[PDB]
């Protein structure tokens, strides 16, 4: 049984130009690529990404740094999204564990490379919000009978 | 005091085509490879290899997994045979600790890449297992002075 | 807010020929070197550098293994210090982490690659011991609207 999550490579991900190392790390464990865009994150739609937050002091300041280039994605695998959430590393990269995302490239919060969903709730709301329902493709990894049990 | 311990990368090693990376991970802390086979793995020998699974519901479908090509390797080190293990991660990719190898490579327990020996009683008798005593080959490493204290 | 650390690759290092994987952990997380040096350390500034453990029995065996080329650094980035010291790893390579150096090359405390500094305190006397101000150079990453928040 795999399930779906919703994983955008920020701003920074895109200029530091790191995209084909962390897409890399995914591919590693044999999670499936069902989604790709190359977009740019506009104001509106940050609103509604973070719609959690509307109304916090640090949202302007998050919403300026996250308009720019996002590469939206969605992996597919067991556990996917816990196990996605756990590869990034805490959301402060100070706090992350050596060899996750966040601890091998980044240093603030603000700037952490990469968002994950958090749950199964989010990764339906975040697969909706930036995804149109045609650009998630459906085929079989050729590798699974040595990747599933 | 070095010891040795059994290292075998299982056939979702080999068809995922990450041998060389494994042995990399090894070879990287100056551990010195001992021993080293491709074979096929049959139901007789890991029959053998599984012994303290004798019994045990799931043993049928371990050893229907593991039939298939494998890389027997022998590992020299400080300490190899627990610090292996460690390098490893958990049984579960999903428990596993970021860095180690099932963290990096796998899903789940049933496809996760690579055994080790789990004591110096079980490195002794998987050992000789797989090998003959004249398919263990002692040298020295030359940057020994820098590897050990 | 930034700080700066003192890193040194030590004589396994240098003769491991890992100086470039070292150095490109820390340009991963955007950490910007502010100088780097290579010497032969001298029984003479070994003992200034580990002067916390004079008249200890292990002392000049330590001195002894240090004798030899050695990579000086300094690197700034936020946290610098404590974060550098969780990059490295616990002293002895058997207890530290996975993914950090000292797990990844390493086997025993006394061939441990790398030093780091440990505190605000032993960072400033640490940087003034190898290098004279004037070798400590000041500019600014282009990256750096997207490493700092
Ligand atoms: N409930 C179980 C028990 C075992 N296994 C499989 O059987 C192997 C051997 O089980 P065990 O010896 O308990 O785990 P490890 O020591 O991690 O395995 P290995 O000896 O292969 O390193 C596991 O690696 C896993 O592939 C499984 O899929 N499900
Ligand atoms: N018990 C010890 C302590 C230190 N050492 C060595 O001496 C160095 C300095 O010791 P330390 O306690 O300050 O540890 P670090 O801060 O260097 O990690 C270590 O990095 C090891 O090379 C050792 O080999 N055994
Ligand atoms: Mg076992
Ligand atoms: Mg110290």
């Amino acid at each position: 049984h795999v399930e779906q999550t919703y994983l955008m490579i920020k701003p920074d991900g895109i200029q530091r130009q790191v995209v084909g190392e962390i897409i890399s790390r995914f591919e590693k464990r044999g999670y499936r690529i069902a989604a790709m865009k190359l977009t740019i994150a506009t104001p509106a739609i940050l609103e509604e990404h973070y719609a959690e937050h509307k109304g916090k002091p640090f949202l302007p300041g998050l919403i300026e740094k996250m308009t720019g280039p996002v590469l939206c994605m969605v992996f597919e695998g067991v556990d996917v999204i816990a196990q996605a959430r756990k590869m990034m590393g805490s959301t402060r990269p100070g706090e992350a564990a050596p060899g996750t995302i966040r601890a091998d490239f980044c240093q603030q919060a603000g700037r952490n490379l990469i968002h994950g969903s958090d749950s199964a709730e989010s990764a339906k709301r975040e697969i909706s919000l930036w995804f149109k329902p045609e650009e998630i493709q459906s085929y079989k990894l050729a590798l699974s009978d040595y990747i599933f049990e």
